[PDB]
Formats: C-alpha cells, sequence, structure tokens
C-alpha cells in the first residue's frame, strides 16, 4: 500500500515546486484547511502580472470572489494544474509559461502572444 508523505507541506518555505508540465509554483503561505481536489467548485482572490510588472487583471472588492469546477477547463491549464493542492486559507504564486497560458493568441489585447504570466492566488472555499 502507498502512504502520502508531505514533504511540500512540511517544507514549502522559500520552495520553487517545477513540474512535468513545465509550471512552477511556490507556497507564499501554508493553509490550514481542507485540500483543493478535481471536481470541487473553489472559490478564490487573485492578481495577474506580465513578467515586466504591467498588472492585466484582479479579484478587486466589487462582490467578488471568483469561482470554478477545479480540473473542468472552465480557466487556463495552469490553474486548473496549479490550485489543485492547495489548503484554505493558502497564498501560492503561479508562474505560467504560454502552452498553459493564452499561447499565441494572447487576450483581449492586453496580454501579448507568447507570454509568461505570474499570478498570487488566495483560496478561500472548496
Ligand atoms: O479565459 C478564461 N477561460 C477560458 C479558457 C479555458 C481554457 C483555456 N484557456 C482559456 C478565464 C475566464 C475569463 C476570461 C476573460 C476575462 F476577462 C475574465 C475571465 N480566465 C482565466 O482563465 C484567467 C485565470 C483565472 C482568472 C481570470 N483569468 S485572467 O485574469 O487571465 C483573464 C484576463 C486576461 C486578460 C486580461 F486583460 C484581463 C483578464
Amino acid at each position: 500500500m502507498h502512504h502520502h508523505h508531505h514533504h511540500e507541506n512540511l517544507y514549502f518555505q522559500g520552495t520553487v515546486v517545477t513540474t512535468e508540465s513545465g509550471l512552477k509554483y511556490e507556497d507564499l503561505t501554508e493553509g490550514s484547511g481542507a485540500e483543493a481536489r478535481a471536481g470541487q467548485t473553489v472559490s478564490v482572490h487573485y492578481t495577474g502580472w506580465l513578467t515586466d510588472g504591467q498588472k492585466f487583471d484582479s479579484s478587486k472588492d466589487r462582490n467578488d470572489p471568483f469561482a470554478f469546477v477545479l480540473g473542468g477547463g472552465m480557466v487556463i491549464k495552469g490553474w486548473d494544474e496549479g490550485v489543485q493542492g492547495m489548503k484554505v486559507g493558502g497564498v501560492r504564486r503561479l508562474t505560467i509559461p504560454p502552452q498553459l497560458g493564452y499561447g499565441a493568441r494572447g487576450a483581449g489585447g492586453v496580454i501579448p502572444p507568447n507570454a509568461t504570466l505570474v499570478f498570487e492566488v488566495e483560496l478561500l472555499d472548496v
């Protein structure tokens, strides 16, 4: 029988994980609550930037939070992969390569073709 070892949970400080897809992430704060898993409707706060510091979007007050079905293709691939394994209360920084973001199409004329994206995401509910 396989057992989980919780390495990334125990030694998260200053740790940048690079996955087989090429996505990179770092837990800035480890969450205390439940774990995000595929199939769940999750709610989050977020800020997105280009590598050079230009902000392109944020979960501003309004009536947010932002919510989506994990693993269901409602968002960019780096988010469907990156949010899985976060715990409620956690803040996670995602560095997303263009293939896991908007690729060569870009978005709205604000995010250019072939852009790497940086996001800081806070998990509120699962
Ligand atoms: O595109 C989406 N899904 C389609 C899809 C599915 C599979 C693969 N590829 C695409 C969603 C839905 C959305 C579209 C447009 C919006 F304006 C707002 C939401 N978005 C996102 O996935 C990311 C990540 C989660 C927070 C929102 N953003 S985001 O901040 O980058 C958007 C943005 C981009 C450029 C801007 F100038 C401003 C906002």
